[PDB]
């Protein structure tokens, strides 16, 4: 069983990856054998000089605080987000195009990007006026808890994964995790994307292919919208993936119209289970949002992406027929 | 009591640049934050117009004035009641009359009284080297300020504490949202950008029938609030000599002991920071040329004329540090 494990992560550099299936096979910890495999497939254990030991204990503790009875952002949307930005960072059209620590702090991002998610929105947190919210000042509030968490764990016992970079690789990678970890704040999605579709238009590409990024800032950028396609890229999955994706996100939203019902709080788009439409809901967020990203960043890689593009317009295609006329 | 009189008599004072701020917390007992914002409220009519009791005003600015530390040399309860009391002056400008609203005021007074509560006398940068809770809590960004509002908004929620308990939602709302951007800009990396917008707000400035400022939307109104509290954080070279220099003194001992924090762990000394090495007037002069006058001319220019004598004091106290260089 142990080697059915081992036999499903074999697809770890996959689009589509049975991440579910991992999340049974390994005992509820996806986060930590994902992890562990791609930092031993891509090697960073020995690149950065991490305690193997120190990685386990780290990514444990890290998983333990995603929450087991929140429906979606949980560990296995963590680590469901850390291998899908693995496989966009092996895209040709990007190839060691970042460095070792770009490369860390992507994947690193990605582990702790919604770490102890309680399952309700920023908006829900403002409107109660949420201990979170008066600790963050309104503003990107959940993001920036999972940040201070996802560090604050390095400094429990044997945790500190970090150790044996210097100081200067400590502050970059920090730097560029809270950077990439902010810009998952659903709110910069339009900024976020205007950023991305400028870069396009004014791209340059060694043309034999890979792609030419020259100053930190248009470098961030890419990993920013990176990690936010990653975060958005459910209905790019195959199509038994992204209707267990919908599930998940529907009862967690339901759950949140519950707590905003008994609270005679206004219900929020797409939270109350005696309105809802599950379906046409699916159609207008890819309409709107991730189709419209998933383009660009084809446009940005063309044509690596377009495996990843048709998937999406196929599963556009089949939720459509879904509703009836 | 006689000590209460000469207290009173000092607050007739409030309306004025230069008001005796240090007397002030020296006669009210250590309080200057609470009477100064208290005869401010009086002044323009606060406890009325949102019904604030009295008793809750005052509960909250004791509460607020204790959660700044009394051990730090600078960033104390008399640096924030000399925000409160500058920005009070600003508001009251000619080329400002009936600008804002009343919630407005009230924003940019509020945001004055607590834009640096529980300031623990080192900046943020050190904050972010010493990989503080306060820096790993706010992610290295806006640390203090941040942390400032955090604080001054939770203490509203202390018995008999919330001063905006008869506004509607929509005006706490509004008021909440209007606070934190003043207080976020504070923040001096956030300076150069405040003031290059501001510049252009001069350039393209609209006035209205009556010669007063015209602000059409938020984004112009807060800018305003926004640079005037910030202009009110960096007024100290723009008072009366006596006063300057006290807040001169003060910032160097509170900077000198965060230099001795440095040297305790190896870092490199901050700008400054370095009591062994410190050129105190010459670096007063460096910050009124590049920071401090910058600032308060393009602020003159946007309510001109009304700031000529505030600026006029800047160059000369300027000038004064200047002759003092050996
Ligand atoms: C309120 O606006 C909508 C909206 O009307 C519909 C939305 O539908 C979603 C459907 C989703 C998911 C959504 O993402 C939640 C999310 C993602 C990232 N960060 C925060 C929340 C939204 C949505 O986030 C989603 C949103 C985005 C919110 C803003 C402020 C731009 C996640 C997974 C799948 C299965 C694809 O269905
Ligand atoms: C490191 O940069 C310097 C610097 O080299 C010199 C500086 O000198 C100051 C001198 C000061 C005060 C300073 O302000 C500290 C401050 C103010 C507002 N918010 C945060 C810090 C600085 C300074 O803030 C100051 C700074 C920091 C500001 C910027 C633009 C980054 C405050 C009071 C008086 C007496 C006018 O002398
Ligand atoms: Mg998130
Ligand atoms: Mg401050
Ligand atoms: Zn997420
Ligand atoms: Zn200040």
């Amino acid at each position: 069983q142990e080697d059915v494990l081992a036999k499903e992560l074999e697809d770890v550099n996959k689009w589509g990856l049975h991440v579910f299936r991992i999340a049974e096979l390994s005992g509820n910890r996806p986060l930590t054998v994902i992890m562990h495999t791609i930092f031993q497939e891509r090697d960073l254990l020995k690149t950065f000089k991490i305690p193997v030991d120190t990685l386990i204990t780290y990514l444990m503790t890290l998983e333990d605080h995603y929450h087991a009875d929140v429906a979606y952002h949980n560990n296995i949307h963590a680590a469901d987000v850390v291998q899908s930005t693995h496989v966009l960072l092996s895209t040709p059209a990007l190839e060691a195009v970042f460095t070792d620590l770009e490369i860390l702090a992507a994947i690193f991002a990605s582990a702790i990007h919604d770490v102890d998610h309680p399952g309700v929105s920023n908006q829900f947190l403002i409107n109660t006026n949420s201990e979170l919210a008066l600790m963050y000042n309104d503003s990107s509030v959940l993001e920036n808890h999972h940040l201070a968490v996802g560090f604050k764990l390095l400094q429990e016992e044997n945790c500190d994964i970090f150790q044996n970079l210097t100081k200067k690789q400590r502050q970059s990678l920090r730097k560029m995790v809270i950077d990439i970890v902010l810009a998952t704040d659903m709110s910069k999605h339009m900024n976020l994307l205007a950023d991305l579709k400028t870069m396009v238009e004014t791209k340059k590409v060694t043309s034999s292919g890979v792609l030419l990024l020259d100053n930190y800032s248009d470098r961030i950028q890419v990993l920013q919208n990176m990690v936010h396609c990653a975060d958005l890229s459910n209905p790019t999955k195959p199509l038994q993936l992204y209707r267990q994706w919908t599930d998940r996100i529907m009862e967690e939203f339901f759950r949140q119209g519950d707590r905003e019902r008994e609270r005679g709080m206004e219900i929020s788009p797409m939270c109350d289970k005696h309105n809802a439409s599950v379906e046409k809901s699916q159609v207008g967020f890819i309409d709107y949002i991730v189709h419209p990203l998933w383009e660009t960043w084809a446009d940005l890689v063309h044509p690596d992406a377009q495996d990843i593009l048709d998937t999406l317009e196929d599963n556009r295609e089949w939720y459509q027929s879904t509703i009836p006329q």
